[PDB]
């Protein structure tokens, strides 16, 4: 009462628990593998989760990696910290644990009792050498006993690997499951292990009309930085929200809401930045591609270096003085 | 409760004649409410202070696009959100796709569901679906879904491959058949997936009520294909207000018992009285809506539960 909308982006948060994974996908934006060492400390993650659970605005806490079910003991401990505070939880997994019917029974029982409202399973031709089809089927079939857990199947595809046979092999286990096939973002292992010809190109620089950011969503990443979104493309940029080791979530939200570059991006769209480079003939100097698989790819190539961000500084400063 | 969303089924007429159609829709379908009556309904829903979302279904709502746009423009000054479902026949022309997306975006259409599968395929070509899906990328505020109705013999595997990269970023859901309408007589029951049985207690719960003003002139408590073959209606008179429809839904004893006790309350009565075979309750079913449809698809069946529901009312409340 007597207050209008304050800060945005404070209802959800994501934590990337670790870069370690059982799989070594050739497209992995983080080049994840069993030998990946990039991660925040366990006690630091416990403090973060405790703070997010006690926070009055956060409604949803999401966990990602890496493979979050790889160290299940630690994942269940984090979920039990949240439990007395009744926050909703979302999980994403490669479903390696589907190989064991005992783990399938136990994990669904735990997710249901720990307020896990959504589980996304990632399966495609890039994941297929590391996880069997029957493991995915066991998870999808058992999810029918837990209708309150929203189940999704995310498939990362290329022109040569469209996952048509993968989806057929899953049989009727996909009935009622939301399936989304998405193109690659040229970051991490996809940059060097996938032919760029095989990456779908849906956007071009000439269609600035439809180039707007899908929306911010705070991520506390395994590199110890904080990002304004969960897109694979953002982790390659110099856009971070961390100023110190012990930063509060209220401070992260305040920084996101006062960041001038991100305010201009949300309000004016990508055309504001692209027209500044076109007007000053800098598209070739900054090696900005002409075609992209996603709007995030444009974002990635506009701010993936300090030279590029610093270039926009006088224009953003001029925008601030005018408005 | 249940007063934030409402659906209107505009007509049973369709350009398609799908073999699974829950309404047996076709170009020669004559069941519909009058246009002026629909205008009055839409005006009342637009002026209503609680309704946030108005959905349109059929039949094929884009078949008479002039009337659909007219209804959307009645809603426009009141700023309600709109959802649409279509077979995408209009996708044949990219210029027509550009026009309809421009209108949907300016008329607060927040979601568009496209239905395409092997049952829809003889009536709509693949390229028409692709044109709609590709152009939807320019309108990220419109939530795009592809819904595919499948059977064991028609799983839509080749249909999805033929769509190529037009499905990238689109939520796809394959769902089984409900044995109603044309699916009852044109599809072999062995081809209908059976996921649940009378013994799976965690599945015997209604997914939730959602008010539908249907093309038969009745009002239903949900949008499931199964409810339209039941005698569960919320209409008591021709000129009934939405406040009254909501009041009737919230005071309906059968629907209160169903939501609170689940389907096991009704099924145990029939098992205890040896009426499972008399009522033709299926042992196995593709979804819980299949049980709902078989419990309540006749006045005799509904009236059978009355003394038990009356006893429940006296014991509780
Ligand atoms: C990095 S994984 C982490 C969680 C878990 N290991 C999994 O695969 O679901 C998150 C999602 O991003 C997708 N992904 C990975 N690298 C990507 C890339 N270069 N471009 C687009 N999506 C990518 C994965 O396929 C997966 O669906
Ligand atoms: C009756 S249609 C009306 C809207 C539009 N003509 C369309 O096909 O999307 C609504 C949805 O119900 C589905 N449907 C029709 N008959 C069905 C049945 N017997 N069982 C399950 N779904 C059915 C259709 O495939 C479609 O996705
Ligand atoms: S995409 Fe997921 S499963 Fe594959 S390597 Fe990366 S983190 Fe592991
Ligand atoms: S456009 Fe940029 S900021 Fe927005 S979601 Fe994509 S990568 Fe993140
Ligand atoms: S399922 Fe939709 S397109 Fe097919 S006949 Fe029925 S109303 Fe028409
Ligand atoms: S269970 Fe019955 S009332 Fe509930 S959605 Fe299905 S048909 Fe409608």
């Amino acid at each position: 009462n007597l207050y209008f909308q304050g800060h945005m982006y404070n209802k959800t948060v994501s934590i990337n628990l670790d870069s370690r994974c059982n799989a070594s996908c050739d497209h992995c934006c983080f080049s994840s593998s069993p030998t990946s060492t990039t991660r925040m400390e366990k006690e630091y993650i416990r403090e973060l989760v405790t703070e997010f659970a006690k926070n009055k605005t956060i409604q949803v806490i999401s966990f990602t990696g890496g493979e979050v079910f790889l160290d299940y003991k630690f994942l269940k401990e984090l979920m039990e910290i949240i439990k007395p505070y009744e926050k909703q939880i979302t999980l994403i997994s490669n479903g390696f644990w589907g190989l064991s019917k005992k783990k399938v029974q136990e994990y669904f029982h735990d997710m249901n009792s720990l307020n896990v409202i959504a589980l996304t399973i990632s399966y495609d031709e890039y994941h297929a050498p590391f996880v069997k089809s029957s493991s995915i089927k066991n998870i999808l079939e058992h999810s029918r006993k837990y209708p309150d857990i929203d189940i999704s199947l995310n498939m990362a595809v290329t022109k040569d690997k469209m996952s048509n046979h993968i989806l057929e092999e899953l049989g009727d286990s996909i009935l009622g499951v939301k399936i989304t096939k998405f193109p690659m973002i040229s970051v991490g292992a996809a940059k060097t292990r996938i032919k760029q010809e095989n990456i779908h190109k849906f956007y071009s620089l000439e269609d600035e009309d439809s180039l707007h950011c899908p929306g911010y969503d705070i991520v506390y990443h395994h590199d110890g930085e904080i990002y304004p979104c969960a897109s694979p493309a953002i982790f390659e940029t110099k856009i971070t929200l961390r100023e110190e080791y012990n930063q509060s979530f209220e401070r992260t939200v305040e920084k996101l809401n006062s960041n001038l570059l991100l305010f201009i991006l949300r309000k004016e769209g990508f055309k504001w930045f692209l027209n500044i480079l076109k007007e000053n003939n800098k598209i070739e100097e900054f090696d900005i591609p002409y075609e992209f698989s996603s709007i995030c790819g444009v974002c990635g190539s506009l701010f993936n270096s300090a030279e590029k961000i610093n270039y926009f500084y006088p224009y953003m400063e001029k925008y601030y003085n005018e408005n």
